[PDB]
């Protein structure tokens, strides 16, 4: 009549903290089987963390509006990176405007100059960093830029990038994130050390609008935005949404792209690689949007299966404000309710052989895949990242072949906020192709 089962903890203060850390997948795979339930409640620090790990129930986590399931108090962490009154740090109704504000820029209105834009960008890095017909790549780090390069290129305006190069906008981002550290979702020089990089970027920004006025891109659209009460976003409000737009893209999509390339370059998986080829071969250098979008479905599957196997975002969380029932269990207001792409995508009814990479697999429980989340919190970056990644792939597997130094694919380093493949494992020997 109330609640789902709880897991053993040997010593309380710790809870499950290192048991999670070592391997969150193993740990969760264990708990689920051992607790004979897809829905179960673990504990961090005498804080209650009840996971939603049975796929059929995802509706229960992703469907309810923020009041009933509220994300803010979980993501409070980002407030300094995003700003104090933005995204979650903003109140929800006003936040919704921000999401649609952002959404009206990733609107497929502006996607028409993107493809030819990121493509050219992929080459510019390749011809300048991939120089020889014999190759070195730390693909994870090389995709890190190729991603942040093409994106800035796509969303940063000509007058914007000159001032703030792609190469070193990363530098600000990767000085903002360093603020964000482990073990904070359930519990300063850097507050400053990061505030500085944000106040920096911000003035770098407010100094561009003056040149904008006394005289269009993500920023362009963002300033032309007026709220419900006919307000316009303050300097530092807009500043954050750019940060947030770009933070969200950089790692996920880098990882997604790397994880992606890896499986395809692998000898294990090379009927796919040549199925990619039967797909992208008759396509020319001239990449138009119809090509990526209308005529790249197989390649899309790969990227999706990449994200399926190893979701870059292991957990997503709400603070249970009202109390919500899930299957036959009930989640008590005061609990943190979580839902995990990582665990869910390894349910075997949903995804048989879940560590196997099969682009041409389909979810056998409708809704299982939650890589881009679901319900009232569906990712708004999805079609864009999907378009970045697809085009990067096409361009690269275009004129090239790839080899992995290793006998099999890198291990998911679960030792970060946003999980991608291992760093020291991700080296790849490139050779040129015609
Ligand atoms: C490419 C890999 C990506 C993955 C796997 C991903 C995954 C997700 C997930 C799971 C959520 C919501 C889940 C939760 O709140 O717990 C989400 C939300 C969001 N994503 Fe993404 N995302 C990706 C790329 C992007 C990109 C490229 C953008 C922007 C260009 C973006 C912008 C957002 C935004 C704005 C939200 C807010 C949704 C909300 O909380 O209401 N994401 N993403
Ligand atoms: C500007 C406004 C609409 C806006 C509001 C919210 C977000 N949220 C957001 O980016 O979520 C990222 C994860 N993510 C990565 C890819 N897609 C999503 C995130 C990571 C870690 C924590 Cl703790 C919380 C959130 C983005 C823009």
């Amino acid at each position: 009549k109330k609640t789902p089962p709880v897991y053993p903890v040997t010593v309380p203060f710790l809870g499950h903290i290192v048991q999670f850390g070592k391997n969150p997948l193993e740990f969760m795979q264990r708990c689920k089987r051992d607790l004979k339930s897809g829905v179960f409640t673990i504990s961090i620090g005498g804080q209650r963390v009840t996971i939603v790990g049975d796929p059929h129930e995802h509706s229960r986590f992703f469907s309810p509006r923020n009041e009933i399931l509220s994300p803010r108090e979980v993501y409070t962490i980002m407030t300094p990176v995003f700003g104090e009154g933005v995204a979650y740090a903003a109140p929800y109704p006003r936040m919704r405007e921000q999401l649609n504000f952002l959404a009206e820029e990733l609107t497929i209105a502006k996607f028409q100059n993107f493809v030819p834009a990121i493509q050219h960008e992929v080459r510019k890095f390749m011809a300048e960093n991939w120089k020889e017909d014999e190759g070195v790549i730390n693909l994870l780090e090389d995709c890190g830029a190729m991603i942040i390069n093409t994106a800035c290129q796509c969303l940063f305006g000509e007058d914007l990038r000159k001032r703030l190069n792609a190469r070193h906008f990363a530098q600000l981002l990767s000085k903002m994130e360093s603020s964000l550290i482990p073990a904070a979702v359930f519990m300063l020089p850097q507050s400053a050390r990061c505030r500085e990089a944000r106040a920096e970027l911000q003035k770098i920004l407010g100094e561009i609008i003056v040149a904008r006025e006394k005289e269009s891109d993500l920023l362009g659209g963002l300033l032309k935005a007026v709220y419900r009460d006919g307000t316009r976003m303050s300097l530092h409000e807009v500043c954050g949404m750019i940060v947030a737009a770009m933070f969200a893209g950089q790692h996920t999509s880098t990882i997604t792209t790397s994880w992606s390339m890896l499986h395809l370059m692998h000898p294990k998986n090379k009927k796919w690689l040549d199925k990619l080829h039967k797909e992208i071969d008759e396509f020319p250098a001239q990449l138009n949007y119809d090509n990526v979008m209308d005529e790249m479905p197989f390649a899309e599957r790969c990227v999706r299966e990449s994200i399926r196997r190893d979701p870059p975002l292991l957990m997503v969380m709400r603070m249970v404000k009202a109390e919500v029932k899930v299957g036959s269990y009930v989640v008590p207001k005061g609990d943190i309710i979580a839902c995990s792409p990582l665990l869910s995508h390894h349910d075997e009814e949903a995804f048989p052989n879940p560590r196997l990479w099969d682009p041409e697999r389909d979810e056998k429980v409708d809704g299982a895949f939650i890589g881009f989340g679901a319900g009232v919190h569906k990712c708004i970056g999805q079609k864009f990242a999907l378009l970045q990644v697809k085009t990067i792939l096409a361009t690269a597997f275009r004129e090239y072949d790839f080899q992995l130094l290793r006998d099999e694919v890198p291990d998911p380093d679960y030792h970060t906020m946003v999980v991608g493949p291992t760093l020291n494992q991700c080296l790849v020997k490139y050779t040129r192709k015609k």
